[PDB]
């Protein structure tokens, strides 16, 4: 907005002054015999700052002038170790472009004159930002890398490069190279950089340096979604046990990738990041069979258990509801249109028999079941929902809305119930509706869990939700019409729209074709309003009928074009919330554990499998 | 047509003419021993002008003989100088004939005897038109262009062709090329026909010259979506001020491109064309992100202000409706099939109390906001077009029909309120469902019901125009036979079919099936009443089955796969719509003035992407 105005204008007034000073202009264009009679001209103001506080070896950098960009150093040698000055490019020093713009003659001939391979372009285009294009690190050796140099890297090492420096974000330079989108292209530059760590003293293996966040580089490459080097580094983790023809027992590492409780895992940081990509992680043969593993065994079978202890509470719920105390009323009936018989008791009459004590045992395990849900969910949504995740799992999404939304409605019946007011219904029917609904969540971890499932389901719901806003228009024009027209008639014969908040309501279930058209053949109904309902008819049967097309064409469009798996994020991001809510002695931990077998104390997991 | 029947007649009269002559039949056969001998027989008729008005030298021209057209032209050399005369050929000469069959031996004995190349072949078969399977244009320059004749272009132009010669539509060559079916043979065309443009002292340069609709090469190619001549015409446009490694920074022009203001830009005219492959340049690189920077910081604002005004102005239109005068009645019921209780006030009662002053303001505000609605699209939709410019914008502008036609419902509504005429609830009922379904159309400026009221809105008058005729066959055979079995019943049990006019509604709401079937139980029914309810309930039941079979196919498949590039191309439509009625103070101009840049007096916009 206001700064990529600022960013645009700042590229415009650099090309200004580029024309309007002839040492600056003359390094642009080349002019190698331009610079000779205007540096013997007692070297003017070689110290130049130009837009991005840029001196004349800056510009022969970038626009790879080579002939102009050796008359500058013999006229004026402390260019060299001169940066840029200005907030967008702070720091950058002419070796650093020579890098980038991959000149080879230029970078020996700034190392001939010993220019500095530890400097730190700290300016705001060189960080890690969805509005800067390029994150190619901080030092110039990350610049080498990242550009795909070999002859550049080997050349900045001789020179004294330190491949273990890092960033602001803590990231070195095999960190950055994870973060580039050629992936196969920085496959090659990581097994040359690990190459030159000989360096066995440093106390630190350098694929294991943690950045700012404490990610490795093998968690790195999990959280932004790079398959290409996360298998990569995985041969670094498996062991071969043996191989019997066709067989092969393959023993996979799993320290970096499974929950311990204390630390965060990779199973974790791939669902907090929302990223499509890092849920391709998921696919892959160290992570799929340990998803697959307590997803059949433990993590599956507790949520099919407290999902039927859950049904259990609805109903003893479902039964306080319909027992509730009634009474028949005491005033007389005011108008003809009052159809109420019965009331609700006080709180003294509302418990005085034995089959109300019944009642009050139930009525106390629903209320002290509310309170649970409180006390183990107002923490979960401030964890899960704003700070990590929210509606990507399975029992997910508007499962914790409406289940917070239920044990609301519980206390506010107790309250109620306690100080006597009139109403009851009105929260017992939400809670109704509210709680049998939640039901529908449960069953869907009763399934066999296809790639294209939930997200289909997640979909349905999705458009019609869309669908209501457009009918919303529809109905309020129409049922606007239909009250006008019968405003001058006689409500006994046809009392569909005798009332706005009626006659919208009618308007609604005419629309979805759940009440009968309204007719009486007894008497004449007015012109207007077969004309206006034979073309709401006509509307609603195309708009319905549209409505099934529309979600035909696109679960096409989710299954066949966008090709989002969704599948195995949302029973991963399930499997993580039963292991910190059930103790340890119920959760046995995955894979197998060494100090009997002599391999550490590291968890490994065996898989076996047949090449063909 | 008799057009093309009194075209093929003449093709076959050529042919017999031809076949009659025994000078024109051996010029067409290469039958060179008869051409000496009837020369020598007499100085006969060389000159005779058959039906299409043509010579000997043509036929020997359009057959390809060397030979024949050689001994015509020592013969008689005056027949180079000899156009076409009748009214399908007009104007063409013997040297258009050998250019486009491109007997390029021939090019050089016709330049010899110093052939016309200037002359104008002004047919009807020349003409642009969608009968013809050509248009290559009036001049031998063009027509040796479009058929890819690069050493006949090279010859012409040596001889003293002019360049920047025009047609009757004011197309030069450089048009022409546009036109073409060829892309890839149009591009090198254009590039060779523009280095023969040395000698520049003209105003105007090839590809800065109008035609007679005002139309550059640039602005023709971006109107017949000719996306490959539209990105090679942009290098012309563009200026690149600095490559960082893979990073490029661009500056394009946006002169023949953004809104000026005063001419139809670009942007414009590929919205207001009947096409479809001028929307792939919407998603061309200067055009894609300015109509995105329009959108951003002025479309969705102005268009959010636009859509919340209005929907607060059908609320107060709405009111004014359900609060309309209404008293009882004067006279008494007539028959026992009249329910009215009420009537409309006199415009005398209707404003007596301070409730109806309320109510008075607000059916100000909305007789008031209709004028404004008479005078914002009122003049701009005859000024700008009456006929087939009025269609286009309709045919993509079906809303603007829906607010003219309520804002002439609310005048209308006024009048009657004025002269105090009963039956206002015939105007109102049309402006409430009309006012409401406005609504809609401030759904296109939202991401979430963006792309899927385009799937909900389109509907094929293909299909639903033959199940609107079906569908009234079907009522007027069944509601006849429901009429006339129920002509001799008691109407007091089963009323449905009591009339004629009745018995079509009843059967248009059970072909629907939005009432029940008629029954009553309690008494015999006619014997043909079930036989022919049975029947039309197949039928009804078989005609909603053709049109969920026929709302599945070839249109709706191709909505499914292009409604993000159908919701863009309205993000555009409106952008330049508000940017024309809106005043230059509230929409600053996009991209950045170089006045001050040393860059001229233009407006140019600065892209930044990586190369990869
Ligand atoms: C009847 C009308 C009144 C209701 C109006 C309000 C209702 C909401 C309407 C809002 C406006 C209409 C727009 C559609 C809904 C959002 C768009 C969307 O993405 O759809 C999503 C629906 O949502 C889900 O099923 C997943 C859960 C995430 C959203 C949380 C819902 C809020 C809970 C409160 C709910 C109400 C309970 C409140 C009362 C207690 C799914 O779309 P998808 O992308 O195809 O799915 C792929 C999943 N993926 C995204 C992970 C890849
Ligand atoms: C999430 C997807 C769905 C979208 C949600 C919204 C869906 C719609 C939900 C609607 C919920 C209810 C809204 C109106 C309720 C008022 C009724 C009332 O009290 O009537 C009173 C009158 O007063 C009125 O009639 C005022 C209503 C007129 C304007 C309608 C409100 C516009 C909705 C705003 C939003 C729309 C925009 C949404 C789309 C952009 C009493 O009238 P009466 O008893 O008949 O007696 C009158 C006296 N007389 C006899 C002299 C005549
Ligand atoms: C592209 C899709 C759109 C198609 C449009 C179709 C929509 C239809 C448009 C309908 C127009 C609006 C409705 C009014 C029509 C009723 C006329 C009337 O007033 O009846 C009066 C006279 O009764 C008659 O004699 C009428 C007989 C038929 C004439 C009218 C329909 C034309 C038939 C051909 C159709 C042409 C169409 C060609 C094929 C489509 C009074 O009725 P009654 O009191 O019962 O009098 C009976 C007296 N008796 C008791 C002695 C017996
Ligand atoms: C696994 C799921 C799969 C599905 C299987 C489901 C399992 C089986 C499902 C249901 C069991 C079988 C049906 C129940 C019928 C009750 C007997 C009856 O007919 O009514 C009789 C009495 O009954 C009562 O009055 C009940 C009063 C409220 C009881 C609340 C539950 C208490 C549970 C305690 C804790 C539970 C622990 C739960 C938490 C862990 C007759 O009553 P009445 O004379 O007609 O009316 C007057 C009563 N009044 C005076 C109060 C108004
Ligand atoms: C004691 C507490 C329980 C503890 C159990 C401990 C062990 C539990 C362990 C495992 C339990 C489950 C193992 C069953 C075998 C799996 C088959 C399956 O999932 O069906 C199908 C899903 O369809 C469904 O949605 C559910 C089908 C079953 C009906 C309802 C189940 C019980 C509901 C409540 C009744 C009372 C039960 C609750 C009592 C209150 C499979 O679908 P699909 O074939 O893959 O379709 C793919 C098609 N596609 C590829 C095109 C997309
Ligand atoms: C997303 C937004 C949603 C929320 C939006 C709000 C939605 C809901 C809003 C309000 C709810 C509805 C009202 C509540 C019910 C009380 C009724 C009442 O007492 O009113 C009384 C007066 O009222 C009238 O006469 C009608 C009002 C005139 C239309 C609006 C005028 C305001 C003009 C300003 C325009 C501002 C700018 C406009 C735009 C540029 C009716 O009393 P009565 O006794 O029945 O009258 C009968 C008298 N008679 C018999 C002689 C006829
Ligand atoms: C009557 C009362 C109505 C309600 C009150 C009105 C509100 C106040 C009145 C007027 C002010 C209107 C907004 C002006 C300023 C906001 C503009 C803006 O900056 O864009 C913002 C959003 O903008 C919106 O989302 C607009 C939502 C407001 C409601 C639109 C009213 C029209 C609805 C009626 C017709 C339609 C329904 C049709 C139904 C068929 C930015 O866009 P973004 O997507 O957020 O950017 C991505 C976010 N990110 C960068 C972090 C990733
Ligand atoms: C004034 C009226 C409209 C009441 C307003 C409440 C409803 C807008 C919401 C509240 C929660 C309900 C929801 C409750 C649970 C269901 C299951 C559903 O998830 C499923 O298991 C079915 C699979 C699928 O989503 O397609 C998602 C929402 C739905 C239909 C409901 C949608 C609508 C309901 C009635
Ligand atoms: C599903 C598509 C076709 C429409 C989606 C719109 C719904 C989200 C809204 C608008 C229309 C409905 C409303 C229509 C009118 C009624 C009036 C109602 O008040 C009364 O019933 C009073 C009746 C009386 O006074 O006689 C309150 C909300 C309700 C059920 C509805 C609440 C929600 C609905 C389903
Ligand atoms: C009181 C009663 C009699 C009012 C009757 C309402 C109709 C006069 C109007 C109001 C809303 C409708 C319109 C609303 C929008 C559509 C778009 C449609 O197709 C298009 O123009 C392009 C497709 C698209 O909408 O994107 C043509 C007319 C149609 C069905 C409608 C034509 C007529 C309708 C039924
Ligand atoms: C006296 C008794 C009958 C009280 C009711 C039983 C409660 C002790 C249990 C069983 C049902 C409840 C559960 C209902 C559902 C949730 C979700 C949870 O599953 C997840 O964490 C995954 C959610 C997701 O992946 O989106 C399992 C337990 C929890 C919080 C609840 C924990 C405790 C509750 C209140
Ligand atoms: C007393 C005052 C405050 C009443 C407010 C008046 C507005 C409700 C109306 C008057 C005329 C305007 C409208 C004039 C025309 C346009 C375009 C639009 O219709 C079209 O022409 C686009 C249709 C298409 O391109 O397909 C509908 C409403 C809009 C933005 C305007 C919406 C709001 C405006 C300001
Ligand atoms: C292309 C679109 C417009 C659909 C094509 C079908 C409609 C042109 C026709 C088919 C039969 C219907 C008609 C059938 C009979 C009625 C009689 C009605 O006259 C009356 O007096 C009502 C009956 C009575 O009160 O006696 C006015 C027209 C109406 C609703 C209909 C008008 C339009 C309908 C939907
Ligand atoms: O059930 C249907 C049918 C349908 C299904 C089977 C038939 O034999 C006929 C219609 C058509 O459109 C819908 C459209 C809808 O929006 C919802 C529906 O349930 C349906
Ligand atoms: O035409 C469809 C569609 C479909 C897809 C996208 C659309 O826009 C419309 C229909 C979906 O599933 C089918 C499934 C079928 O078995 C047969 C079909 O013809 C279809
Ligand atoms: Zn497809």
């Amino acid at each position: 907005e206001s700064w990529a105005q600022s960013r645009d204008e700042q590229n415009l007034l650099q090309q200004k002054r580029i024309w309007e000073s002839p040492l600056l202009l003359a390094a642009k264009d080349n002019d190698v015999q331009a610079l000779n009679k205007l540096l013997k001209y007692e070297d003017c103001k070689v110290h130049q700052r130009g837009a991005m506080g840029e001196t004349a070896l800056h510009i022969a950098a970038l626009y790879d002038n080579l002939e102009a960009a050796m008359v500058l150093m013999e006229a004026a040698p402390e260019l060299v170790f001169e940066p840029m000055t200005s907030e967008l490019y702070e720091g950058q020093t002419a070796l650093h472009i020579a890098v980038v713009n991959q000149n080879m003659n230029l970078v020996r001939a700034l190392l001939a004159r010993r220019a500095s391979v530890s400097a730190r372009a700290t300016g705001t285009a060189f960080r890690r930002s969805p509005c800067n294009l390029i994150y190619f690190g901080e030092h110039p050796l990350s610049f080498a890398a990242c550009v795909n140099s070999e002859e550049i890297v080997r050349l900045l090492i001789e020179h004294g490069a330190d491949i273990r420096a890092q960033d602001s974000l803590g990231n070195t330079v095999l960190h950055i190279l994870i973060l580039q989108p050629n992936k196969t292209f920085a496959c090659q530059m990581y097994n040359l950089l690990l190459s030159y760590d000989r360096h066995g003293d440093h106390l630190q293996p350098l694929d294991l340096v943690p950045n700012h966040q404490g990610l490795t580089p093998f968690k790195l490459a999990g959280v932004e979604g790079n398959t290409v080097m996360f298998q990569h580094l995985m041969q670094k983790r498996k062991h071969t046990q043996w191989t019997y023809g066709p067989l092969t027992s393959t023993l996979y590492d799993l320290t970096e990738i499974d929950s311990s409780g204390d630390e965060q895992s990779l199973l974790e940081l791939i669902i907090t990041t929302k990223k499509r990509e890092a849920r391709q992680i998921l696919d892959q043969t160290p992570v799929k069979e340990l998803v697959s593993l307590k997803w059949k065994r433990y993590g599956r079978p507790y949520f099919c258990m407290l999902g039927a202890i859950y049904l259990l509470y609805i109903i003893c719920f479902t039964m306080c509801c319909i027992y509730r105390p009634l009474k028949p009323r005491t005033n007389n009936r005011t108008s003809p249109r009052d159809n109420t018989l019965l009331q609700q008791k006080l709180l003294q009459e509302a418990y005085m028999t034995p089959k109300d004590d019944i009642r009050l045992v139930g009525e106390l395990v629903t209320v002290i079941g509310a309170i649970i849900i409180l006390l183990v969910e107002v923490p979960d949504i401030f964890r899960m929902g704003v700070t990590r995740f929210f509606g990507q799992t399975i029992l997910g999404g508007p499962f914790h809305v409406l289940i917070i939304t239920y044990a609301f409605m519980v206390l506010v019946t107790m309250v109620m119930r306690l100080i006597s007011a009139s109403g009851e219904v009105v929260p017992m029917s939400f809670a109704l509706v509210l709680g049998w609904c939640n039901v529908m969540y449960f069953a869907r971890g009763f399934q066999m869990l296809g790639p294209f499932t939930i997200m289909i389901q997640k979909m349905i719901f999705g458009d019609l939700m869309r669908f209501c806003w457009l009918m919303a228009v529809v109905i309020l024009g129409f049922a606007s019409a239909f009250y006008i027209i019968f405003q001058t008639e006689d409500p006994e014969e046809l009392g569909h729209f005798y009332d706005y908040p009626m006659a919208l309501f009618s308007t609604f279930e005419l629309f979805l074709t759940i009440i009968d058209g309204p007719a009486n053949y007894n008497v004449d109904l007015p012109f207007m309003y077969s004309i206006t309902y034979a073309a709401f008819a006509i509307i609603a049967t195309l708009l319905m009928l549209n409505l099934l097309i529309a979600m035909m064409g696109d679960t096409h469009w989710r299954v066949a074009h966008e090709r989002d798996e969704l599948w195995r994020a949302q029973i991963v991001a399930t499997t993580v919330m039963l292991e910190r809510k059930l103790p340890r002695c119920l959760w046995p931990r995955s894979g197998i554990c060494g100090r009997e077998y002599g391999l550490g104390d590291r968890w490994f997991l065996r898989v076996e499998d047949r090449q063909d």
